[PDB]
DNA sequence: TTTTTTTTT
């Protein structure tokens, strides 16, 4: 009685956006340029434009969605006749559905309607192909006829062959022809509920989702997604009777989003502040009093340096931080905060991790008994940050397994006839206690740290934390009580804004070293070697790795302000911060 | 529709190459003489000759390849009728398809089209036979009739059996006749995407390819290959239902490449320069400052000596290098460069390797329940170079498993009722750290190395690296910053040219030892042994292996300049580099 | 059972 085809077309071409620019017109034009085949529509925009259509989509999705897709194809076809013979149909995906249901609250009444689920991806299968319109040939000396079996109907998820030949009305043997068969991409993924939603005592539950067409390979394991689709029951062998009338639940995903223009201007406005570096540093772990030098160092690791890829070798651009401190110095507190503000981070512990789990594991699947590779903690953290708490408690024979990944950023496995190399370009932040629990001033620094010199040289910065009860006890006590009383600090950038700022900086900023910065870095490195050679007693070594640490830190400081060149000011800060690092380990420069 | 037989024949007989030598005419003559039954055609040559013909091959590949093959067969048969009765049919393989698609980005729209994928070979199955035209026999008291079941059609991939006997129009059961059955060679291989195209935080994907006819055994595992063919879906168990309407994809290989006259000309003129040895040495790891003695030693291992095979025993011709140094001395960077410039190299680490994974692994095939052998890292590196980083970090029980492979170049396995002996003719390059991380000058050499004398004697050269800060820090710092600034050293042979030069030398050069070099080597070996007895406390021993090392090094120097004999000059260089090895380890000369 | 990599008494 009522047709929404004109309404949908009117909404797409007449919708004044936030800036009154008809954003959906631009989105359509962007789709035509690269043949995206998929259009994303905000549910709120549909509700704002015409409410009546909004309930039709959310309640009658299985019928109205194909109608809208056909209307969209005609409009695009008129705009660009050449859109044919490369894309045969388009997809309309809806996001922002208010029907959000927890993974553990799914019941029978929720099956058959469009719902949204928030969770964590844990497993992705390789992309495969699914038949939705097959072609068969009747193997009978009379027929030799070709036909499509699922006539006037999309082929069901359960394969079925015809029993009577449509063109001859006879049974027999039918042969499938892959050449005339129509296929669609098919991928299976497993989603898991967030730890914040898991109830006390029980383990988290999992749900199976299916991605098809261009939705395949839209996310990687470990990501946080918001999948929207229709729930349905899953069957494997319906022909195989013998009870077992109980079925699982799987979701047919229609739209997926992971974790905008308005963010860019907000980010750009922040970088215009001359004191942006101080604001960022003061925004790291606002609940922790003091430790300004530690907060500044942790900010550098979040941004990192510029990796160099050459025709013969490649240079690591990540920054590694090591912290040694007495118990109660809150070392585990900023580590938790770092794992929260970083766009991608993995949190591990020295005791709860092994060498195989840190880098890669070779396991035998019982399905075939064939060995295959399993990604480790450092591999899954590629492009992000790996946090290793209580590193001193880790077994030494297991700790040496990360020496290659800390510098060469690769993992090499030669086990059971498997030879492979995996990228592990991740920043490593580690914390631990001294040899005797607390730091002892009488003993030398060498036996207090209790770490081999090989792993110490791989850390760009090393800070030693000492809990000395002094005058600042009253200041610290008042700060802690204020936190427990609900009092908070203002003019601190929020985590969500800070996380967006870091991600933008790591993607569009690549500082370059200037001549002025080169001279300052070169002079200071020479001063290190002369001082180190004078006293061959410190447990740390001034290797050429330290020179490259200066370069990486200088780039991080420039990247913190979204600068394109490493000026003298950034070089001075890089020199200054390492002076504190050398002072902590007892080297007086 | 215009016939392409005349154009194809005209193209073959009239195409002019770089020298207008009618290259494809020569290929046909080579094909006739050797009965190669296969022709390789470069796509760009076809496009230059006739663009319309090139387009037809790309798109109408299914129906035009047999047409061109038939025309070529008649031309060859006319050229030499003796070619018939020896070769039933020929194959036309097209190389140089502009359509290249990554392994991970294969979609449904690419099925049924000629595409090219470049990857790494992993697994190769033994050659088997496939039926493409069966011959059954309807046994029944009245029939006694035999027939070719697939009439006017090639036998499908699925083994199908006739239901009604064509000769009598009656049902029953049929018996296959192997004698009259036509067969074709069949092989299954697995290809993997290159590590440089795998997305961050994800494991590499795999694709299944099928090789038939002369394409079998065209490559070995670990090779980089470029395959062109048609993608198709894979059917495994279609007899039983149970849904599973999702299918994997495999590739029907049409042409395969691995990894010329012009290149040989370029190599020949390079050796004409009297300072070719210095140019090659200076081109090893251009991003590393200093370490000239290590650069020279690494170049020698790339070329190696001349293996000797006698009627009663064989002598290895590979050079083994061991490097011990303080952390940060760029030991790993040189090893990474070696693994990239060598024609065939395998990179492993001490911690990520096992005894089974390095030599050979015995694995039980779950399909049949019987044990079988899997090639280790050393076996896969036969005829190449094996790199073992962090040699001191592996357990001594596992490190001792390579004693036989490092000297006898064989691997002996007596496990699970399997007795075998596999060739492991590979050069071993190892690096490691001293016992206490950094070298201690006050302590002797015996406790610093912390390696058994047995494995030490198997290394041709051993170099000890010490990181002593001094007057060279400023020049070292300037060199590193220039690398980070994008500046590159000129007058350096590129990796691609250097790799070609090494491969040619290892294949066509076999130097001989003259009388002048014989006397020099004998005198030095006697003098070296005499000084060894003076100080028997050194962990290194002057075994007769060191005499063989001098011969191998002398041959490598001659092979570096493409010489035919080991002159007096090459003997001096071998002695000079040996003196540095002895001096570095603590033995004066 | 027997060979292998892995976490676990
Ligand atoms: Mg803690
Ligand atoms: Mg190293
Ligand atoms: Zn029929
Ligand atoms: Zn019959």
């Amino acid at each position: 009685q009522i047709d929404y085809r004109d309404v949908f077309i009117e909404f797409l071409t007449t919708f004044k956006g936030n800036n009154n620019q008809n954003k959906y017109i631009e989105r359509i034009n962007e789709l035509v340029a690269y043949r995206k085949k998929s259009l994303i529509i905000e549910f709120s925009d549909v509700l704002s434009f015409n409410e009546n259509l909004a309930y039709e989509i959310i309640n009658n999705t299985k019928i109205i969605l194909p109608i809208l897709e056909g209307a969209l194809y005609d409009h695009i076809l008129q705009l660009d006749p050449t859109y044919q013979r490369d894309i045969e149909k388009v997809h309309v995906r809806i996001v922002g559905i208010p029907r959000v249901i927890e993974l553990r609250k799914i019941r029978s009444t929720d099956i058959g309607k469009l719902i949204t689920i928030d969770g964590i991806l844990v497993k992705v299968t390789p992309v495969k192909e699914r038949i939705y319109k097959a072609t068969y040939k009747h193997i009978h000396p009379d027929c030799m006829q070709e036909f499509e079996w699922p006539e006037d109907e999309e082929m069901p998820e359960v394969l079925e062959m015809p029993t009577i030949c449509p063109k001859c009305g006879k049974p027999g043997q039918f042969r499938l022809i892959p050449e005339k068969t129509k296929l669609i991409d098919w991928q299976k993924a497993v989603i898991q509920e967030r730890p914040e939603e898991v109830p006390s005592g029980q383990l988290p539950r999992q749900l199976e989702i299916i991605l098809e067409d261009d939705l395949v390979d839209s996310a990687r394991p470990g990501d946080r997604v918001k999948v929207t689709g229709i729930l349905d029951i899953k069957q494997d062998s319906p022909v195989k009777r013998g009870s077992r009338a109980v079925f699982d639940i799987y979701m047919k995903v229609s739209s997926i989003e992971v974790s905008s223009e308005e963010d860019e201007k907000k980010i750009k406005d922040l970088a215009k502040d001359p004191w942006i570096r101080d604001r960022i540093i003061s925004s790291i772990a606002p609940s922790i009093y003091g430790h300004w030098e530690l907060k500044e160092a942790l900010a550098l690791a979040l941004f990192g340096g510029v990796p160099k890829v050459l025709e013969d070798t490649r240079i690591r651009g990540d920054i590694h931080i090591l912290i040694i401190g007495d118990p109660g110095t809150a070392k585990s507190q900023m580590l938790q905060f770092i794992s929260r503000v970083a766009p991608r981070a993995v949190y591990t512990t020295g005791k709860g991790s092994t060498a195989a789990g840190l880098t890669a594991a070779v396991v035998r699947e019982k399905g075939t008994g064939e060995y295959y590779l399993e990604a480790g903690a450092l591999v899954l953290a590629d492009g992000g940050i790996a946090v290793i708490d209580e590193i001193d408690k880790m077994r030494d024979e297991d700790r040496v397994a990360i020496h290659e990944a800390m510098e060469q950023q690769t993992v090499s496995i030669a086990k059971a006839g498997i030879v492979a190399k995996l990228n592990a370009r991740a920043a490593v932040i580690a914390a631990g206690n001294p040899k005797f629990g607390r730091y002892i001033s009488e003993r030398p620094v060498s036996d207090n740290i209790n770490l081999p010199p090989t792993i110490l040289s791989r850390f760009d910065l090393i800070f030693i934390l000492k809990d000395q009860p002094g005058e600042q006890d009253r200041e610290l006590a008042n700060y802690i009580l204020d936190v427990h009383s609900g009092k908070s600090t203002k003019n601190i950038i929020d985590i969500d804004t800070l996380r967006k700022y870091i991600a933008y900086a790591r993607k569009y900023v690549t500082p370059k070293i200037t001549s002025e910065a080169k001279n300052l870095i070169t002079d200071f490195f020479v001063e290190m070697r002369k001082k180190s050679s004078e006293t061959p007693d410190s447990p740390i070594l001034i290797t050429p790795r330290q020179l490259e640490a200066l370069i990486r830190i200088s780039e991080a400081y420039a990247k913190m302000a979204l600068k394109a060149e490493v000026t003298r000011e950034d070089a001075e800060r890089a020199i200054n911060i390492m002076r504190l690092f050398l002072e902590s380990v007892g080297v007086d420069m």
